[PDB]
Parts: structure tokens; C-alpha cells; sequence
């Protein structure tokens, strides 16, 4: 297991435009397009992502080539954010993974305003920091994922993504 492989698994894998869990159009391994309605906006952003006129269709290979940016540009803001840096470098390499995961899905900023949950997590006190991320939007709205994600804080092992 590793981040390629946990993201691939939370995030899926569709070819075509479809919308993700918050109803915005998102493609291949969760690349997000936009978050305007227009599906003409959407193909827009992809074409422009890819680098040729899609028909709101990719290749695997494709896809595969968004979700290595988009892992790479996760990583770039967790280490350009004064908040997440020193959180970050703090952990072990799956605890590592688990951030990058949720600022996949949820941003930088989102992340960095999880305060009480990082200060937590920096303090080794895995418990706690558990109960505190899932008192969250995003828990609630993404539960079962949340759960992955938190039991990889809590636990430093992949025990989450196993069976998976
Ligand atoms: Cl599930």
C-alpha cells in the first residue's frame, strides 16, 4: 500500500466526466474540473488539463497522468502551508500518507482549518486526534472514507485499506 494505491481506492476510477460527491464535475482518479454547473465549463478545464479537444473522455494512461499532478501539487501545499509543514514533517511515512489524502479531497486551506485535529496529531496523541477529526463536515458527509482516512492517523498501519 501506498498513497497512489489508498487514493485509488477512495477516489476510483471513471473515464468520463462524471460529478463527485459534492455534485462538481470530476474526472479519472478524482481530478476535480470545476465547480460550476456549466458541463461545457467542465469539458473546458479538461481540455485544457489534457492538452487536447476530449470528448469529456480519457485514456487510462490519461488519467493516470492527472492523478500523479494531482498527487505532486497535494504534497507542494501541504510543504508551502506554514500550518501543515510542521504537522507533516512530523509524522511517519502512513500518517504522511493520510494527510496528503485528505488535502486531496479537501484542499489546502480546508485542511490547515483543522487546527485542534493537527496541533493534536503533532502531539502523538492518535486517540484524540481520531475523536476530534471526525467531529467534521467532512466526516459526516464522507463517512465511511473519513473513517479510513482517521483510522490511518490513529493507527500508523494500512490495516484500513487491507481488505480493500
Ligand atoms: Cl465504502
Amino acid at each position: 500500500m501506498n498513497i497512489f494505491e489508498m487514493l485509488r481506492i477512495d477516489e476510483g476510477l471513471r473515464l468520463k466526466i462524471y460529478k463527485d460527491t459534492e455534485g462538481y464535475y470530476t474526472i479519472g482518479i478524482g481530478h476535480l474540473l470545476t465547480k460550476s454547473p456549466s458541463l461545457n465549463a467542465a469539458k473546458s478545464e479538461l481540455d485544457k488539463a489534457i492538452g487536447r479537444n476530449t470528448n469529456g473522455v480519457i485514456t487510462k494512461d490519461e488519467a493516470e497522468k492527472l492523478f500523479n499532478q494531482d498527487v505532486d501539487a497535494a504534497v507542494r501545499g501541504i510543504l508551502r502551508n506554514a500550518k501543515l509543514k510542521p504537522v507533516y514533517d512530523s509524522l511517519d511515512a502512513v500518517r504522511r500518507a493520510a494527510a496528503i489524502n485528505m488535502v486531496f479531497q479537501m484542499g489546502e486551506t480546508g485542511v490547515a482549518g483543522f487546527t485542534n485535529s493537527l496541533r493534536m496529531l503533532q502531539q502523538k496523541r492518535w486517540d484524540e486526534a481520531a475523536v476530534n477529526l471526525a467531529k467534521s463536515r467532512w466526516y459526516n458527509q464522507t463517512p465511511n472514507r473519513a473513517k479510513r482516512v482517521i483510522t490511518t492517523f490513529r493507527t500508523g498501519t494500512w490495516d484500513a485499506y487491507k481488505n480493500l
